[PDB]
């Protein structure tokens, strides 16, 4: 399918530069359309055409609108030991979160994320991160189970496939958080 919408003309260079990224994130194709009829139109906006699967195009449109004309820009604080989630595993958890929420997520400092885009994308992203933090914080010694071992094994295989300086920090995350992180990446 395809969707046509506008962006401020000034964002032409941004969108041209970001085509690759946007396709890589959402699996869509992005083109900037012409402006015919001799005369420049009043709003000075450029038309974009997105092509691909329906929900993929919907997500990408929301992201593109978010980075061109964000409705919200917010911060999110998180515990320092959770930082591995956002910079570890070759940034794949952060990438999945961007794909899932359609918010633009930026690592500002250890323990600090910047979140921008459409209001609903930003609201969703913040809610998801606060939820990760909740799982991370109330962690205590808990029951052993086969189900726990399968999640730990699956999580370890994923992170070991993308090994870096954060691998050990990721491996000591609570199993509940590991499960939500797997859900997040496998859903994308």
């Amino acid at each position: 399918g395809s969707d046509e919408f506008t962006a401020p003309a000034e964002k032409a260079e941004l969108l041209e530069q970001s085509r690759g990224r946007i396709e890589g994130l959402f699996g869509v194709s992005l083109a900037v359309l012409g402006a015919l009829g001799a005369e420049e139109p009043l709003p000075a906006r450029i038309w974009l055409q997105l092509c691909g699967a329906q929900e993929a195009v919907h997500s990408a449109k929301e992201y593109i609108k978010g980075i061109c004309e964000p409705e919200l820009e917010e911060r999110e604080c998180y515990p320092k030991d959770m930082h591995c989630i956002f910079v570890g595993a070759e940034s794949l958890f952060l990438k999945s979160l961007i794909q899932d929420t359609c918010a633009d997520l930026c690592i500002l400092d250890i323990g600090l994320l910047g979140i921008r885009g459409s209001a609903e994308a930003v609201v969703m992203a913040r809610s998801h991160i606060q939820q990760f933090v909740k799982l991370f914080e109330n962690k205590e010694n808990l029951p052993s189970s086969q189900k726990e071992s399968e999640v730990k094994r699956e999580f370890k295989q994923f992170v070991e496939a993308h090994a870096d300086n954060y691998t050990m920090d990721l491996l000591i995350l609570p199993t509940s958080l590991k499960k939500e992180l797997l859900t997040l990446t496998q859903g994308e």
